C-alpha cells in the first residue's frame, strides 16, 4: 500500500472480503495504517482515512462513516487494529497529523494573520483599536489571543463586561464596512437570568459600539435563536437584550434551531442516500429530514444580516448562547456576501481561520477527532451544514467565487481525517499548548501548492459586489456530489 512521509503500517491482511452494498463482495489485501485503512484486488481501490470512522462494531465487521457511507468487511487483528488506530486519543496515541512529514513550497500557517485581516479592513482607525487584553487568554479563554474593540473602552470595564457574558466572549469586531464604518460584532449571550439582572459597563459598551458607527442612530442585535429558546435560556441565568436596559439597541430572533436537530437531520439523510435512493419515496424522505430548510433558514438568517450592514447601515451584534456554533455560521456567511476578499481562495481561508478556528468552533468535541464516543450528543455537524451554505451560494452565483466544489468537498474530507492541524482542537488556547503549529501541517499548505486543481474557471474577480442569495427551497438542491458521492 502507498504510504504518506512519516505513515506506518500496523497490519496486512490478505483475502479479506469488502461487501459492496449492490454489485456482490471482492477479493483483496487490507492493509491498516496509522493514517488510513487501505484495500486493492488485482483495479479496485478503496482508500479510507481512518478518521473518518466513526465506530467499528462486529455483526463480520462493520465499519460506520461520518462521510455518509458505511463499510462491510468479511475475514490482534482486524477488529482490535481499526479499534486502536481509529481511536488514538480513546487508546493512549496521537493524532496522524503529528506524525505526517510532508514538506510543501507554500507554508498555509501564513495565509491567515490576524493583524494584516484587520488592517486589510482600516484597522485600527480612530474608533476601534487592536486589545491586547487577551494575549494570554486570561480575558477569554475561547477568544483568539487578539481581539478589536472600541479604542474608548478601559480594559477594567471590559473584564466586567466579560463577567456578564456566557464564557466571558463580550462583544469583538468580526467586519467592518469600508465606508459607512457600520460593524459586524460578534458575542455569547448576557448573563440576565430570570431576574433581570443588569450591567452597566455591558449596556455601555454596546452603546460605544454604536457610537463608533457616528451617522447611525441605533444597534440591531440579531440573536441566532428561536424566541423560545432564547427564554428557556434566560430561566437558566443567560437570555437577551432587553428594551429597557438597551435603549438604543433593537433585537430580533432568527430562529435558528439548536445542534443536536442538525445532528438528527443529517442522520436521517443519510439512512436514504446509503446504501441506497429509493427513488419511488426521494421526494418525501428528503422532505423528512428538514435538511435544505435548515440551510435556508441560516442563508434567510445571513441575508438579513448583510442587508442591515449595506442597505440600513447600521452596526449590529451577532449572538447565540455560547456564540460559537450559529454565530460561526452566521457572521462568515453574512461577511461572505458583505466582502469579496472572502470569496477568492485565500480570503476563504482567512474567513473559516477567523471566524471558525481563531473564535473557538469547538471542532475537536464537534467532530469527535480520535476519540471513540460515537453516540457523543455534543457532536453536529455545524461546520458542515455552513460548508454546505457555502457551496449553495457557489451555485447561485457560479462565476462569483474562486474556488470551486472539489475545495469545499476537500476542505470536509479533511475535516475527519486529520491528517493537517488545521481543524484540530476546541480553541486558540488548546492549539498552542498542544503545539499544533509547530508539530503539523496546515490544510492550506497543500491546497494552495495545487491551486489549479481547486480553483473555479469560471470566476470573475470584478463579480465584487454584495451577494443576496434566495433563501427559499425553489432555490436550493440537495449536495448530491457531496451527500451522494458513494453511489
Amino acid at each position: 500500500a502507498p504510504l504518506f512521509p512519516g505513515e506506518s503500517i500496523k497490519a496486512i491482511v490478505k483475502d479479506v472480503m469488502y461487501i459492496c452494498p449492490f454489485m456482490g463482495a471482492v477479493s483483496g489485501t487490507l492493509t491498516v495504517t496509522d493514517f488510513k485503512l487501505y484495500f486493492k484486488n488485482v483495479h479496485f481501490i478503496l482508500d479510507v482515512p481512518l478518521g473518518v470512522i466513526s465506530r467499528v462494531e462486529k455483526i463480520g465487521i462493520e465499519i460506520v462513516c461520518k462521510d455518509m457511507r458505511n463499510l462491510r468487511l468479511a475475514y490482534l487483528g482486524i477488529f482490535e487494529n481499526l479499534n486502536k488506530h481509529a481511536f488514538p486519543l480513546s487508546n493512549g496515541q496521537a493524532l496522524f497529523a503529528f506524525s505526517y512529514k510532508e514538506k510543501f513550497p507554500i507554508n498555509g500557517w501564513k495565509v491567515y494573520d490576524p493583524v494584516s485581516e484587520y488592517k486589510r479592513q482600516g484597522l485600527p482607525n480612530e474608533s476601534w483599536k487592536i486589545s491586547k487584553i487577551n494575549s494570554n487568554y486570561e480575558f477569554c479563554d475561547t477568544y483568539p489571543a487578539i481581539i478589536v474593540v472600541p479604542t474608548s473602552v478601559k480594559d477594567d470595564d471590559l473584564s466586567k463586561v466579560a463577567a456578564f457574558r456566557a464564557k466571558g466572549r463580550v462583544p469583538v469586531l468580526s467586519w467592518i464596512h469600508p465606508e459607512s464604518q457600520a460593524t459586524i460584532t460578534r458575542c455569547s449571550q448576557p448573563l440576565v437570568g430570570p431576574n433581570d439582572k443588569r450591567c452597566k459597563e455591558d449596556e455601555k459598551y454596546l452603546q460605544t459600539i454604536m457610537d463608533a458607527n457616528a451617522q447611525s442612530h441605533k444597534l440591531i442585535i440579531f440573536d441566532a435563536r428561536q424566541n423560545s429558546v432564547a427564554d428557556t435560556n434566560k430561566t437558566k441565568g443567560g437570555g437577551y437584550e432587553s428594551e429597557s436596559a438597551y435603549p438604543n439597541a433593537e433585537l430580533v430572533f432568527l430562529e435558528i434551531h439548536n445542534i443536536h436537530v442538525m445532528r438528527e437531520s443529517l442522520r436521517k439523510l443519510k439512512e436514504i442516500v446509503y446504501p441506497s435512493i429509493d427513488e419511488a419515496r426521494w421526494l418525501s424522505n428528503v422532505d423528512g429530514t428538514h435538511w435544505l430548510e435548515y440551510i435556508r433558514m441560516l442563508l434567510a438568517g445571513a441575508v438579513r444580516i448583510a442587508d442591515k450592514i449595506e442597505s440600513g447601515k447600521t452596526s449590529v451584534v451577532v449572538h447565540s448562547s455560547d456564540g460559537w456554533d450559529r454565530t460561526a455560521q452566521l457572521t462568515s456567511l453574512a461577511m461572505l456576501m458583505l466582502d469579496s476578499y472572502y470569496r477568492t481562495i485565500k480570503g476563504f481561508e482567512t474567513l473559516v481561520e477567523k471566524e471558525w478556528i481563531s473564535f473557538g468552533h469547538r471542532f475537536a468535541l464537534r467532530v469527535g477527532h480520535g476519540n471513540d464516543n460515537h453516540a457523543d450528543a455534543d457532536r453536529s455537524p455545524i461546520f458542515l451544514q455552513f460548508v454546505d451554505c457555502v457551496w449553495q451560494m457557489t451555485r447561485q452565483f457560479p462565476s462569483a467565487f474562486e474556488f470551486n466544489e472539489l475545495f469545499l468537498i476537500t476542505i470536509l474530507d479533511h475535516l475527519y481525517s486529520c491528517l493537517f492541524g488545521t481543524f484540530l482542537c476546541n480553541c486558540e488556547q488548546q492549539r498552542f499548548k498542544e503545539d499544533v503549529y509547530t508539530k503539523t501541517i496546515s490544510l492550506w499548505s497543500y491546497i494552495n501548492s495545487q491551486l489549479d486543481e481547486f480553483s473555479n474557471p469560471f470566476f470573475v474577480n470584478y463579480e465584487n459586489h454584495v451577494l443576496y442569495p434566495v433563501a427559499s427551497l425553489s432555490h436550493l438542491e440537495l449536495w448530491v456530489n457531496y451527500y451522494v458521492r458513494w453511489n
